[PDB]
């Protein structure tokens, strides 16, 4: 069978997000079912700290075991891509290097698959590339004022 | 023959960007002729007017002239998605309305074409869900500090 890894999170914390993340995950493991996946790990940055926004430990700590092949999987499935990365530049850089180890990403909720694809990888680059340029953007305006004081 | 529009743009200015409109539009051109398509209209934002950054008039007037099946046009072409939209929102509901009408996005620079796809809307989609988010969590602190105040 086809190893998977599932990975969950909430953005905020538990306290505001928590009680999303086991329908979340119930869906996600009915959908490893129905596709016949085996699912080999299973990681999550659950908010539990008593920061604002949640952070990216178990995730980094996923990304590793991916890097060495520890458990020979070929994919991560995520809820949807805002459950996973926080913009474009992030979600292209994850998903190079997910791919640069032999793993595709399955977007349970989007309905989007990496591998069935590299027309996924251009629109992420090219959504990059727009927020890569609305930061040089911020940056000059902000040279401007600071010319100014 | 296919017929086309052309549309190009700066972000910021004439007076910055100016000098890459023309080796952009040289190439557009270009990829017309190799492709064998008909251009039947050429809309430009060149960042003429006395401000910072640069609007989006033409870009309306293209569009109104999309919705009227005036030219019967099969794409638009535009150098790049950042020479075109000014965020991931942005590029999904122009292309809706596009495709609504009858028409596709060719991308000449990152070689996207809308019309050999339906992932493209989805990925955008996903990544538009990114940015609503993102600005949720901006809003929802932006209110803990007006609470302190």
């Amino acid at each position: 069978k086809i190893k998977v890894y599932l990975y969950t999170r909430v953005s905020t914390s538990i306290q505001i997000e928590g009680y999303s993340l086991e329908a979340q995950k119930s869906r996600m493991k009915a959908f490893a079912i129905y596709n016949d996946y085996e699912i080999v790990g299973e990681y999550e940055d659950a908010g539990k700290s008593g920061k604002s926004i949640e952070g990216r430990i178990q995730f980094n700590r996923m990304m590793e075991d991916i890097k060495s092949g520890k458990d020979g999987v070929s994919f991560v499935l995520v809820f949807k891509l805002s459950r996973f990365a926080r913009n474009a530049a992030d979600v292209l850089s994850t998903l190079q290097i997910m791919q640069d180890y032999g793993v595709n990403l399955i977007c349970v909720e989007d309905g989007i698959d990496s591998s069935k694809d590299k027309l996924m990888i251009s629109v992420l680059s090219a959504v990059a590339e727009i927020e890569r340029e609305n930061i040089r953007i911020q940056t000059m305006e902000g040279c401007i004022q600071k010319a100014r004081e």
